[PDB]
């Protein structure tokens, strides 16, 4: 699921999604899969930042259902200028994948 | 999960991976996500073909953890061989999404 | 995961716990299963009423990873003092499962 | 999910059903939770072995939904005959929950 409004850093299984770089901004701790950002009031198309948990892999779409440009986020990383990845206020789907 | 033995075509949420090429030879249904092939016994590095269902994305990764070169796959869509993307007999984690 | 603060009622999958009686004090949205509260911190040994979503089912226990004394809460329900049922301040694992 | 068919031990996350005692006859391996059995051609109310895989937790209710009668299978478990439990041919729904 998401939650709105984040602090810290991401455990095992999650992701903090920022409106503003640097993780600034209204924030999201997603967990699982979104196939559609927009059924996050707010959040489609405007993560600018973004942090991933440990033993945890993120992939953001470009659309809706994971189509579109996408790029692959490593455990316990983070980008804090999306536009640097092509993909600053675009995003609209998302896989949260762990392992041990 | 995991199970040995297929037949017909996936439904959503279900990826077919055949030994052999052509959907021949040992095969398996997994649904959900796969961080490492080496946990299903000969199940890594010997695929060659596959079946994605319906309203399902499928990602193949050369190695465990979903690291290295990877595809993907789109929703009811099949490849007989998949040295055609580079990835006969090396697939080694996969992350098999669905949405509406 | 979970969420620090809530209001109002929670949703299908969605369990609110509050640290006091009556749904006061510190409170956390829950959804899917948290094998041991102390991942959550200030979370473990402190809850005292709890409400549960429609189409929800809860499981409380006094220890972690599901182990101890535990109780059955049923879709939209709700338990002002958990002493009621011998579990105040006792809860470090639950598991949150939904039905249609 | 659920497989039709399993072999040896369940693994983190994975329950084997079968139907007679002693893990004889047909057999079904589920991961995650199935609120009705009937879902499944078959598996409701004939289960009367049971297995449970390492860093796992299992549910099993006699009604569908998670209701009625039910107990919980500790980790690496097994019950060889479930009228020792109370349970034999009737289980309806199963939570299957895992923890580091
Ligand atoms: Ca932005
Ligand atoms: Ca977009
Ligand atoms: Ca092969
Ligand atoms: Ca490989
Ligand atoms: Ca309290
Ligand atoms: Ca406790
Ligand atoms: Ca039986
Ligand atoms: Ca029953």
């Amino acid at each position: 699921s998401v939650c709105k409004g984040v602090s810290g850093n991401p455990a095992k299984g999650e992701v903090f999604l920022y409106k503003h770089v640097n993780f600034q901004g209204d924030s999201w701790k997603v967990t699982g899969n979104v196939y559609d950002f927009r059924s996050v009031s707010g959040l489609n198309d405007v993560v600018s930042s973004v942090k991933v948990g440990p033993n945890t892999k993120a992939f953001i779409f470009k659309d809706d259902r994971f189509n579109g440009n996408f790029i692959r986020l490593e455990e316990s990383s983070q980008v804090t200028d999306l536009t640097t990845r092509n993909l600053n206020d675009a995003i609209s789907s998302m896989i949260v994948a762990t392992f041990e």
